[PDB]
RNA sequence: CGUCAAAGCACUUUGCAAAAGCUAACGUAUCUGUUUCUUGCCUUUUACCAGAAACAGCCGUUUGUAAGGUGUGCUAAUUUGACUGUAUAGUUUUUGUAAUCUUUU
């Protein structure tokens, strides 16, 4: 990251874990090789939240764009 | 070559599915990109140098299956499978040593 790592959150389903900063950055740290492999652009500045619907495989983010 | 069974047949157009099962060229060919890192040449970023790992596209290949098209046959031809497939009256099996009678329990 290129700004205070904001967020984080291991998901228990799957082999990753996750990320979030101000810089609009939300990442998918694979566990198993320990890199980067998703970024998952859209957030139009500094993201807060970050964290894992338990069962749908699916991620909620949110920061000062005002919006989830 | 011979029998039996199945089926139109050869050639072709599309659709739809698949293609490490026990270490192996689906392609004796071979190109671009994204991300993450490492080094080059550098300060405008792009555009690039040349290594790695992780993903992707693209140009192609094979197979099965479905529907079609052309030419030929449906009073035929071709394909495909399957098979415990040969002929011997003269000594080891399919052209007879068989026939017949009687006694014992």
């Amino acid at each position: 990251h290129i700004a205070t790592v904001r967020g984080l959150a291991v998901s228990p389903r799957h082999p990753y874990l996750f990320s979030c900063g101000e810089d609009k950055m939300v990442k998918c740290w694979d566990l198993e090789t320990n890199k980067v492999i998703r970024h998952y652009h859209g957030h139009l500045s500094g993201v807060y939240a970050l964290k894992l619907h338990p069962t749908l495989d699916v991620l909620v983010t949110a920061g000062r764009d005002a919006v989830a």
